[PDB]
């Protein structure tokens, strides 16, 4: 039956060999130990972790039934707040206290700049994503909208001489802002060279240093005519490329080929939302490129990069890192796998398995590659822990890293924890939830995507919502993303932790993220993701521009958000829309819904770029979907449309997917709609969309995902 009994559980083959074979070997854990504390911790964590999500539905279910029972007209605010506070879900403030978590490396303490999220089952763009601390900002405004493709600027088959002088101009004006030199331009440079240990930056008429020579931290090459020199602004480096034998050096004015910025500071290698792994098979695949990147050998060759050698301006050696600083997302309380299996047939929680598996696996980036250690050299492991509701599910999440590290014979508080705020029992509790998680906190992030899709499952029963487009600019929103950075500095993160914010999804809009992404470390973020290493080069530029360090010590103490701001529902006012509006609304959600979910269910591909109605591509993950999911069926409850517009806009819609995929390993949905697992599951999503676990996509997904890998097995 392909199982491994060990005491009450049955293993999927496939996973038990992995780990003895594969993750053990190197952690001088001893494997008969290891099998028995997996045992033991599901045994006694399985009860608590069912306990809260059976909170999770009492909550919403006496939430729903608030809603009905409400004969008013405008909302009566402080009743909602004191129902609210009876029930359990608004839970009173703790005294003010300050972070203990230790051990920490510098590039979460200290350093702000852009953190990278990528699927960790795609070992290409996972090796991509650890490579992306340092980045070619020529390739990320040559290749990218950044430069206008105005007549005579545009990319063609070969190098384009009228677009490369834009690019340069942009990067020189880039380097005037942000290591101003003490007279003159970086575009009138003619050479650099570093004389008694300074930057000596030569003018067609004069010779300049640096308006603050401290931004000079290094060279490559020699003294005299240096190869490269390495700048730093903000604790992030800038790094010139002297070459005047490449095609751009013999173009250029002082011989530059290129300016590097370190960039995706930080990845997150995610098994969460990016990601579709649905039984053992796909989460050995997981894992084994999370042990690859941990033992850093995984190739593609495409290998994992080395440090960066330089000569410090003084003339004596040093090293930068080379790779960026990895975080792992594990799945959060809610789903079950059948990767381990109890001896009922009951499936054990995803989440008690990837603390086990992700943590082992973690301990091969704490020691010696095959030269030096891959990842933590101050000996900690990176955990994001996503869609946790209030602060007595981060104590479990804490509970559970605190029994892994028995398990694994790690010091206690080795396991850090990235929180995310992307639930609204989080956001209202926030200071309780950082407080529970006091001694191994790293982060706290705006997962404002599914912050949105919890936002309209709480109030599903209160009215129909606003227009998707319409939440960014909600009350509830900004004063979520005001609270969040409020709370994170209250905590004491400044110095200690980051305080993130949210996803750009964009892929292709590139001068609208440099544009507008600048509000984000302007609001005191010390990071926020980005989608692809071009996306992070190109937000780094925003940490050069704003300083977060001196942001957040102007937010000191200040308290922007009240509870009621939090609380305030986005509910639509009556008569809001159109017959053309709603149309569009609905025809737009969708083809977001069928777009994915395509692709989900029939290639096992979790994250993907799906043109909206306005032709605009945007990464798509599992938030993006609940959003769509969950506000269709909210205008469904509440009579905004019918049961035959959805049906009549998804086979309109259908075709359009069809067409926008064929690919080669594509099954169109159109015309036996009925006949396809990937239509239904769409249709499924949106139908039984009020009735799935604070309108959680997973269930569903995962059934309909292992629905399509059965037919196609027989
Ligand atoms: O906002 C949220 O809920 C995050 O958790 C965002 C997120 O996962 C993501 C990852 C890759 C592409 C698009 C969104
Ligand atoms: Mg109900
Ligand atoms: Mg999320
Ligand atoms: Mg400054």
């Amino acid at each position: 039956t392909d199982r491994v009994s060990v005491g009450n559980l049955r293993i999927a083959r496939v996973l038990y060999d992995f780990v003895n074979n594969e993750a053990l070997p190197g952690t001088d854990i001893d494997p008969d130990s290891f099998w028995a504390g997996v045992d033991k911790v599901v045994a006694d964590l399985t009860p608590q972790n069912q306990a809260l999500l059976n909170a999770r539905d009492e909550l919403q279910a006496q939430i729903d039934k608030w809603h009905r029972r409400r004969v008013i007209e405008p909302i009566d605010m402080d009743a909602y707040r004191q129902f609210l506070t009876e029930i359990g879900y608004l839970l009173p403030e703790p005294d003010d206290f300050t972070i203990t978590t230790s051990g920490v490396d510098a590039e979460i303490t200290t350093t702000a700049g852009p953190q990278l999220v990528v699927p960790v089952l795609n070992a290409r763009f996972a090796l991509n994503a650890a490579n992306a601390r340092w980045g070619s900002l020529y390739d990320a405004l040559y290749g990218t909208d950044v430069i206008p493709e105005t007549d005579g600027a545009e990319k063609g088959p070969t190098y384009n001489k009228v677009r490369g002088d834009k690019v340069i101009a942009y990067a020189r004006k880039f380097l005037d802002d942000s290591v101003p030199l003490s007279s003159g331009s970086f575009g009138d440079a003619t050479g650099f060279t570093v004389q008694d240990g300074q930057l000596v930056v030569a003018l067609p008429d004069k010779s300049t240093g640096l308006a603050n020579p401290g931004q000079f931290a290094g060279y490559t090459g020699a003294a005299e005519s240096p190869t490269s020199v390495l700048l730093i602004n903000h604790g992030l480096h800038i790094e010139i490329l002297i070459d005047p034998e490449s095609q751009v050096g013999t173009t250029d004015r002082a011989g530059v080929k290129d300016v590097i910025l370190e960039s995706a500071i930080t990845t997150i290698m995610d098994f969460e939302d990016s990601v579709a792994a649905v039984d053992a098979a796909d989460k050995v695949l997981g894992y084994r490129n999370w042990l690859g990147l941990n033992k850093g050998d995984l190739a593609a060759l495409r290998v994992l990069n080395r440090d960066r050698n330089y000569t410090a301006p003084g003339g004596g050696q040093f090293t930068l890192p080379g790779r960026s600083l990895m975080f792992v997302r594990n799945v959060g309380h809610l789903m079950t796998n059948d990767a381990i299996v109890d001896t009922d047939g009951s499936e054990v929680f995803e989440g008690i398995m990837d603390a086990l598996f992700t943590g082992l696996i973690a301990i091969h980036g704490l020691k010696a590659s095959d030269g030096p250690l891959i990842n933590s050299r101050t000996g900690s492991i990176y955990i994001v822990k996503p869609k946790m509701h209030g602060p007595a599910e981060v104590a479990f999440t804490c509970e559970l890293f605190s029994r892994v590290e028995d398990v694994l014979g790690l010091p206690q508080n080795t396991m850090k924890i990235g929180i995310m705020d992307e639930e609204r029992r989080t956001t209202v509790n926030l200071k309780a939830c950082i407080k529970a998680a006091a001694d191994r906190v790293v982060f706290i992030n705006t997962g404002f995507l599914d912050r949105t899709g919890d936002e309209i499952h709480t109030s599903m029963e209160a009215g129909p919502m606003v227009r998707k487009g319409t939440m960014k600019s909600q009350p509830w929103i900004l004063a979520y993303e005001d609270h969040n950075v409020d709370a994170g500095l209250a905590a004491g993160f400044s110095g200690r932790a980051q305080v993130g914010k949210g996803m750009w999804t964009m892929t292709e809009l590139m001068a609208d993220m440099v544009e507008t992404k600048i509000a984000q470390p302007r609001a005191g973020a010390s990071t926020a993701w980005v989608p692809s290493p071009t996306a992070a080069t190109l937000h780094a530029l925003h940490y050069h521009q704003v300083d977060v360090a001196a942001v957040q010590q102007g937010l000191a103490g200040k308290r922007r958000a009240t509870i009621e701001q939090l609380l305030t529902i986005p509910l639509a006012k009556e008569l809001a829309w159109a017959p053309d509006e709603i149309r569009e609304e609905v025809d737009n959600n969708c083809q977001s819904i069928l777009g994915y979910v395509v692709r989900w269910v029939d290639q096992g591909v979790g994250a993907s770029k799906v043109p909206d109605i306005h032709d605009v591509a945007l990464m798509e993950d599992r938030a993006t979907l609940r959003i769509s999911s969950q506000l269709l069926a909210n205008w469904l409850r509440h009579g905004v449309i019918t049961s035959a517009d959805v049906r009549a806009s998804l086979e309109r819609m259908a075709p359009l997917v069809d067409r926008q995929n064929a690919d080669v390993a594509y099954r169109p949905m159109a015309p036996n709609f009925d006949d396809s697992i990937a239509f239904l599951a769409a249709q499924e999503l949106i139908l039984s969309g009020a009735q799935q676990p604070n309108g959680y996509t997973e269930p569903i997904l995962h059934r309909r995902r292992r629905e399509f890998k059965a037919r196609a097995a027989e």
